[PDB]
């Protein structure tokens, strides 16, 4: 009987009006914890807000698109819970207009495009971003952050920020987006399908 505890905690996000922002939250415990998102007590209820569960509901991503300011700007709360106890954590969302963006704000110079690979073959999704500091690429598949460790060898981010998928499988198929992040904020590239034939 271990109380819930967070293993990936959400971080404050600075997003652009008309784009996407995602908060990732996951916990562990015994019995296994269930996480959920809410805003200021009441639970998240909008047509532009989505919660994508994972890790048997012990993990949840909150995704907002399109981002709207000032309405979306809030503090969002992830709650992890099991039979032993409860624990909550939060993250703030800030949404800027394009004209409000600092020069160092992440920018997708070249987003990912259509890809069709045959299974067991290597696919490579390209992405070039820029900003100040140089932004870190985070790959998303179907609104969930791609997890290299769970791929066991096959999937890695290369030095160029591109995602390499070795020995492709049917599960690899889906919508991929490139997320460029830094201290000034977060930018999402347009989605790009990967197909496995
Ligand atoms: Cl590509
Ligand atoms: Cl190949
Ligand atoms: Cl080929």
């Amino acid at each position: 009987e271990e109380p819930p505890r967070f293993i990936k905690e959400p971080k404050d996000q600075i997003g652009v009006s008309g784009g996407v922002a995602s908060f990732v939250c996951q916990a562990t415990g015994d019995p296994k914890p269930r996480v959920t998102w809410n805003k200021k007590g009441k639970k998240v209820n909008s047509q532009r807000f989505e919660t994508i569960e994972f890790d048997e509901s012990a993990g949840a991503v909150l995704r907002i698109q399109p981002l709207r300011t000032p309405r979306d700007e809030n503090v969002y709360e992830c709650v992890a819970q099991n039979s032993v106890g409860e624990i909550t954590v939060h993250a703030k969302l800030t949404v800027l207009r394009e004209d409000q963006l600092p020069s160092g704000f992440p920018n997708i110079d070249m987003g990912p495009q259509l890809k069709v690979v045959e299974r067991t073959r290597t696919a490579t999704m390209l992405c070039a971003a820029s900003g100040n500091p140089d932004p870190e690429i985070t790959w998303f598949k179907d609104f969930l952050p791609v997890d290299p460790s769970a791929s066991n060898g096959r999937i890695k981010q290369l030095r160029s920020g591109a995602l390499q998928i070795e020995s492709s499988e049917e599960t690899d198929q889906g919508k991929y987006e490139c997320v460029a992040t830094n201290s000034a904020g977060v930018r999402y590239s347009s989605p790009a399908n990967l197909y496995v034939r």
